[PDB]
């Protein structure tokens, strides 16, 4: 079993030593093919990153053929590329797709998805939404439900912000802390402008509920500190038939999101049966790579 | 694919409707060869109940021939009869078994999944822990981590009459207000030995979980359900305002699952019939797609 693993941050670089600790015997025939990042491509499977051949993803693809792509690189919004159209190609090649990148699947969902079902090609998708804590995967063990809505903390950083906000620290103070942990890059856009929660509602209605969803159709809002006074707030996603939002709203002490604190993430999916709450760390490159191997775990025993 | 349904009161009527309501493509080739209760066997799927022959589940087995038993008749915990022997015989045949009766499991795990894993026979057994919120079947998306400890809220009941009394609506009014809806730990005792098999890989059966139910004059209580490597008991406990299941209140479960890797949390409704057939339906199709 070939991967091709595209990026090595944190993300990438934890998700070959979880591999390497030989955590499950479905893992024994796994290969690393190659990596490819910004500074090149590594034909070779090493702890850290020394390219052997300059090029982009689309030339690693070409040569090394893998069975499967691992794509942990980062969400580039404007387009979802390269990300996009090497899944598109994969897919037509049979090539497995496992990614944590939310942007192809925020853009373009219905388009990856029916050719993928064409093809009789796999998606491993957990990592997109709530890192390691079963979100999409615990879809798929509720079977013949029929979910009405969904509500959660889907953001990792800005959930440490406002959790830090409610202590008496400031918003400027609970950012620069933030990215001295990592949770936050130094440009942290994406998450406190809210692209990072709206792109996993926006995955979550289309795989959930059905909703033929982008990010274009979801109205958000993220942080900035002209927020209620004397209240906990809370990122909140939504998401049913009829709307998606994301917006920072007063959370009530009786509501089972009001105590999801720090890089803690929560998901309340109600359905034609139950309404059920998952809560878990929704940040940290251990935790989404974990996302990835339970993926390839499932995979390998043709559980996607 | 054929079933014997054991169990005809309200989870397995529950069930019945389900499988009936067109839910997957998995359960288009799925027939009823049959349903047993106390009363005796109806060969035919109907809604209603009326047996076209007397005699037990074991006649109902060998007359029927099914792929798959499903379980969702009461639990026996006297000595998880007749299901626990059911199993035996079911699995030496071939044959799965998708239950919700905790009772076999509970007193009896090993020697049901030692038989089931050398004739390589599947067990679907979601229903029997928290009925259709995924625990069992949570632990299944949880490939390739190593759980070392788990807690949680494993009886709606004893937690919602739990939630009234630091309320303020004391023992006296708080038991007679829950039976206007409608205590020893039992309950949970029986679920936190499945998980604790399940999970940890501890041999345990009921007799090992040091259970304690709900007193009197308690001095925000909650009923907690806890196991590890060593140890596997209910005990009522004062919660801290940091803990997650601080705000599960209600008629309510919840399950901290402690990984290698993270701590996660699923909270959902107690128990319920068609939350109860749900999860017998769920390890259905979960079953067909090869996924147990
Ligand atoms: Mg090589
Ligand atoms: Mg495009």
């Amino acid at each position: 079993m070939k991967l091709l693993l595209f990026g090595y941050g944190n993300v990438g670089k934890a998700f070959r030593k979880l591999l390497h600790e030989k955590r499950s015997p479905e893992l024994n025939d796994v290969i690393i093919g190659g990596i490819v990042t910004r500074r090149g491509i590594m034909l070779q499977d090493k702890e850290d990153f020394t390219p052997d051949l300059e090029g982009d993803v689309f030339k690693a693809f070409e040569k090394i053929k893998p069975d499967i792509i691992v794509d942990v690189s980062s969400a580039n919004y404007n387009n979802g590329e390269p990300s996009l159209s090497l899944y598109k190609e994969a897919i037509k090649d049979g090539v497995n797709i496992i990614t944590t990148n939310k942007a192809p699947l925020a853009l373009a969902f219905n388009e990856i998805f029916s050719l993928a079902r064409s093809k009789g090609v796999k998606i491993g998708f957990q990592g997109t939404v709530m890192s390691g804590t079963p979100s999409i995967n615990l879809y798929r063990v509720l079977p013949g439900s029929r979910v009405i809505k969904i509500r959660g903390i889907l953001n990792g950083t800005t959930n440490f912000i406002l959790t830090l906000m409610n202590k008496g620290v400031s918003f400027e103070e609970a950012l620069k802390e933030a990215q001295r942990r990592g949770y936050a890059e130094e440009d942290p856009t994406l998450d406190i402008n809210g692209f990072d929660a709206a792109a996993k509602i926006t995955i979550l209605a289309n795989f959930m509920i059905g909703n033929s969803v982008t990010i274009k159709d979801v109205k958000f809002e993220g942080i900035n500190r002209d927020l209620p006074k004397n209240e906990k707030i809370k990122l909140i996603a939504y998401a049913d038939e009829k709307e998606v939002w994301v917006k920072p709203l007063p959370i009530s002490q009786d509501d089972p999101l009001y105590n999801v604190d720090g890089v803690e993430n929560a998901l309340e999916i109600t359905t034609d049966i139950q309404s059920i709450l998952i809560r878990g760390p929704g940040a940290g490159p251990v935790n989404a790579a974990y996302g990835a191997l339970s993926d390839l775990i499932l995979l390998k025993r043709d559980c996607l």
